[PDB]
């Protein structure tokens, strides 16, 4: 009666001021390598003179444990929020994950939660009993004990097949951690952020600042310079490659199979050029030099043969590279995109060139052969059978479709996985791995205090990871939930290897009661848990 | 149509969550020098496709204007909150003030507020007409206009008389801005904070780190070293005053009349000494050297004559200095205070030594002749007619008494001023000007994200000011409200100059309906406004 | 032009203040349970008319009331705690009047409506309730709001609890100018009896067998309301016609229990009730001691005969409550013994109840069935006393539930969950309709004087007001207590489904603590959540 401690659904968001639903315990089954994921909520009902009481966690198998931290939001939603959104007004939302490194503090008058992962690659197949205990460190009384049966199947977890890039901001690390591009300490921090990106965020593709990306910048303004290709004073062009080389050695070592090149013109119109300097610091391109400048055709004609040469030397052939022209064109800016392409189409021969888009006309016009499409605009590109096809979401995908905002359900994030599968999407892109700026980079923000880009974007949009004091990225609930969805993709793919694709499509549709669509998926979240278990049971029932 | 915009009482806290009540415009009267202070709440009612619509602010007279910023709290109260507390669970609280440097953004679905002050120091006496307007930047249409009459008496606002110290942490600036003690950029930042403290927090007294203060430190741990007195290696003690000369020059140029020295012994038990090193970096004193160490007694017999001489050269004589023995002894540590006392008492003859208590018993013993007394513990000291008397408040003053927590009313902050007056308290001390650490300084915290010392202290306790990115302090609502309380104390002091004390005491009591006490003051704030008005009208009429 | 908003049912809307809005959320009710909303309104447009007229419509049948501002000159007793909303003489929202025409929206003042949507006749499902206000000059719509409503298939069961609010016939006599007992007085008594059972949720009625010895100055006489009449002369003959009348209206109005008045005088039990014969000659009263052998002989005659008449009216020994005298302390204890000893043998077999705040006198067996003040329950709960009742009155000013105009509506409704949590079998209040000054020195006008002539906090003495047509008018204090009772009912309905432990567990978890009578959560939202959870669980188990 002194404590209220309970396991909860991993898709619940635990708010400090409401008691959540208990998970009813049932036997679990995981492929060997697949972790078991639980969430545990807790408060101290005893009304004594101390604000909290210390508790000791124990597990009968090795686990990895996080505290879930409440973080502020001043703009949880954009206008006209639909009925999926949990809350709507400025408040606190759960998101940040800090490692558990001592006793847990159970507070009176408010609820808190832990994130628990039980790794399984060391476990010989068979049946287990997982006991979780909390002990009042002051008295040695055991206040919580819960046993969860865990079967580890003979079948090994395969990883998912999908291209995944979450845009990377080197300037945001420079500014936050107070380090000139590119000190040794900055290189160490970038390293840490890259290992997280590959291993924990399940990225195979990485944005590489060949020059400072012409992205999220105010007309006329300037992000901290992060160009990896450096250029000596002088008009016959001579390149210094040392930073690119070091960059690629760290990506390779961090596990990246692909690098993604920044856009060659400016966002939303392709009107100007990226802010490029020489080694003295003298601007050569920028907002004052239009896209159609002859000087910039000449700059690139020189650069592109040599740059591919350097990238191949570092283990990235033309089949392991993605290029961009300009980001997020629509009908208004059709002819800007056209005009800029015309300056450069003949230089990008045989390269894979992609761009993020909503308007199918750009694909039929052939301006954009390889489109990344908004997840509320997919239907016209499915009609036309475009392959390959990628998807993305951002501030603007507010209605009916998947997204990761603080004020939405975790289910709206996780449900991406099955939907990538069901509709044969090959890639997923997102602009905000680590954007710690106000809209249009007018100034830096503190990501622990501001999650809404300075009151411009719904919270949860601009960054997936927080910058730890030690230079190490801190995990988020949004990322751990995105992982569950990627683990859904991967078991469905593994199931398709054993049976039809037809078989898996029938099984998704029957478990949903419908063909799940990106803008129309079931209102209840329980069907995902049931698809995932069925998939896992069919692969186990069939293993040697 | 379209917007919803109203003036609100200065003592209202506007949540992003709720519409507050409108101030009914009355004529204001100010003595000359005294600012008019207003608050303005705002919201866009039109449900378009933009989240917000920019507005422009104009005033008839020069205003300093601030946007009021919502800040997170994970621990709004300690156990068993009384019913004065506004909210009692984790959420956002209005506290941080940022200069308004452009248009204001009126959002749909959420309320926001500005703090406005109209200086009066340059208006010649008379009747003015303060008009406040907001214009929609898109449509050039005016969507808010209110006019507040303002009278400026020929009578001049005199400043409050009272010792006030709010403990300063150099280690917290060093760590937040990532500057080693003591670089040129750290000196400039310290200066910025020192000028806010005097002019904007109304302090006359500054905590001066002769050595790193033995405060809020876990047994056996260490904060960044900020000691102003440097010791050269070797046993006939040679000292380097350079850091301390610089400190005192910035202190004096910022207007501080008094400096406060840190405790000579460790907090609570008084068991050990402060962490002092030499120029090579070698530990001379600390947790591993007891208070009763002959060496430490020797060190202070060398240090105290030489430091007094140097402070006097910086223009702080023995009657402008406060000294500390050990913070916060209680019944069970009483002997440790005695033992430490008896090592150094002979070296402190003719110095003003003070320490902070809740137990009256250390006063009854003569152990602490000059007590700083918790504001929920005053009654036995008032009765034992102790004088001089200072008071303080911290985490541990949760019930029935003045404090500044995010979750208490602004009233509970502002009332402090009349109560100092009424009960003849001579000083006010607070431990948290700018503590940007977790409890016991086990690590630094982000003061914009964490306001409760890592979930140990009710939010609004550990710091008064925030660290701006330019290196300048950012103001708080808590400070602005407490400045109103000092404004109350000032006019009542000025009124007692004209009539006696009995006259003023009598006006307080009749206006309140009762003799107001620290643990028993009227339920509604209105009476503070009426007494402020009464005392101003009377003073103006005498000019 | 207008400013119109749904507000929380627990909000008190003052004329001089805009209250916070209710964010619409899907409402779930059991079938039979009503949806209750409050609606605040004002005109912003500043024309030359003081008000403009509006028409209300609702897509479902609604029962609607205007909330009326009523005066108080004594809002609190001394030393009020911080829960008290206002504490000086003003106007307070309380009286409820049927809405018979259009709403008048005024400039410079806020007003409110109380809205109830019955549900007994909706078949289960999802509904959309639309609420609209339409300016009548201009035929346009100035407010529209849809609130979603699910009516479960699971049926709302009534609360289990004994509840009496003491009834004063003399106050109906005096106010409507009717001598006991005329045809028109009987009809007005019935109107009040019907409200009592059906609208105030009483199962028990105080029956004036003789004029109740309550609220009477020593040596005085309230109007004679005795239903039992006594022919003149010493071999005692009784006339039952007024009793039979009383009992029939009581039974037709739905009362299962009748409550007999105290046998001895208040505060000491020194003397006897003011009893006359039919000539008018006084047989008992202030002039006859309680030890008088005549009073015992009067009751040995009366009691067997009254029990027989009451059983004819359908009220047996298990459906009657008897009183002796209230509040034995160290003073009165000696004469309460004296008096008790004079009659105890006649009362064996009968349920005898009395007010008691000292547990010694329960243990003693001096008072077997105690009605305990809600600020004194701890020692009785410590002794597992059972059955146990509670009351509150002028004297329960601090930390505990009450009804006062100046308290939060929260502090009234919260009683429901606390009665459940602590297994309290019954609730008694003294003031159903006391329209007199203290000690019954004179009648008062209940629309103009709400504090018994400046004696008791306003909201204490009566729950209903007297309508011009001789029908009771409702009050907000009554509507809010009906919420509290609705909470108790769902919690009891849920205990039939799970057990008590499960329901205690949900109470404590939702509250974040074990709620006590003198220590319940700071904020009221936890009640709304608790009520929602209970209802969702009962709906889910229906087949």
């Amino acid at each position: 009666m002194d404590y209220q401690i309970d396991l909860v659904d991993p898709l619940t968001k635990v708010f400090a001021d409401e008691v959540p639903d208990a998970w009813v315990v049932a036997t679990q089954m995981v492929l060997q390598g697949e972790p078991l994921v639980l969430q545990l909520a807790y408060q101290r009902l005893r009304d004594d003179d101390a604000s909290f009481s210390e508790l000791t966690l124990a597990t009968s198998l090795s686990a990895q444990c996080f505290e879930i931290n409440q973080v502020p939001s001043q703009l949880p939603t954009w206008p006209h929020p639909d009925a999926r959104y949990l809350r709507t007004t400025p408040g606190l939302f759960p998101d940040l994950l800090t490692p558990l490194t001592g006793p847990v503090r159970a507070y009176h008058g408010q609820v808190r939660a832990l994130w628990l992962k039980i790794p399984t690659e060391s476990l010989t197949p068979g049946s287990y009993e997982l006991t979780i205990t909390l002990t009042e460190t002051a008295s040695g009384q055991v206040v919580f004990s819960q046993t969860v049966p865990l079967t580890v199947a003979a079948a090994v977890a395969q990883p998912p097949r999908l291209h995944h890039t979450e845009w990377f901001s080197v300037d945001c690390l420079a500014d936050y951690y107070h380090e000139a591009p590119y000190t040794p300490r900055l290189w160490a921090i970038i390293g840490n952020f890259m290992v997280f990106a590959h291993d924990e965020a399940l990225m195979d593709t990485l944005l590489t600042p060949i020059f400072t990306p012409p992205l999220d910048t105010a007309v006329g303004a300037t992000r901290t310079n992060v160009q990896l290709v450096q250029i000596l004073p002088g008009t016959p062009y001579r390149f210094d490659w040392s930073r690119l080389r070091k960059w690629c050695q760290l990506a390779q070592q961090s596990g990246f199979a692909y690098l993604e090149m920044p856009p060659l013109f400016t966002q939303w119109g392709a009107q100007a050029t990226p802010t490029i300097t020489d080694t003295a610091g003298t601007a050569l391109f920028g907002w004052h030099v239009p896209s159609t400048a002859p000087a910039y055709r000449a700059f690139l004609q020189a650069l592109l043969p040599q740059l591919l040469a350097v990238l191949a030397e570092e283990g990235y052939d033309r089949d392991h590279l993605f290029f961009h022209l300009a980001d997020e064109p629509n009908a208004s800016t059709e002819d800007g995109y056209r005009a800029a392409r015309a300056q450069v189409a003949d230089l990008l021969d045989g390269l894979q060139v992609i761009d993020a888009l909503s308007d199918v006309r750009f694909y039929e016009n052939g301006l954009v052969p390889h489109p990344v499409v908004a997840d509320d605009a997919l239907a016209p590109f499915l009609a036309a059978d475009a392959a390959p096809l990628w998807t993305y979401y951002c501030c603007a995908q507010t209605t009916a479709v998947p997204n990761r905002f603080f004020a939405l359900r975790s289910y709206d994030n996780r449900v991406l996985g099955v939907l990538l599968y069901r509709h044969q999407i090959q890639g997923f892109l997102h602009w905000g791995f680590n954007f710690y700026n106000a809209q249009l980079s007018t100034r830096p923000i503190d990501p622990f205090a501001v999650t809404d880009a300075g009151g411009a974007f719904p919270s949860g949009d601009p960054f997936l990871v927080y910058p730890g004091a030690d230079g190490q990225p801190l995990n988020s609930l949004r990322n751990e939930v995105q992982r569950l969805g990627f683990g859904d993709l991967a078991v469905l793919q593994q199931l398709e290897a054993l049976k039809g694709r037809p078989f898996v499509e029938r099984l998704i549709d029957v478990t949903a009661g419908m063909v799940p669509q990106f803008d129309d998926y079931p209102p209840d979240a329980g069907w995902l848990t049931r698809l995932h278990e069925k998939a896992v049971a069919t692969l186990a029932a069939a293993a040697p």
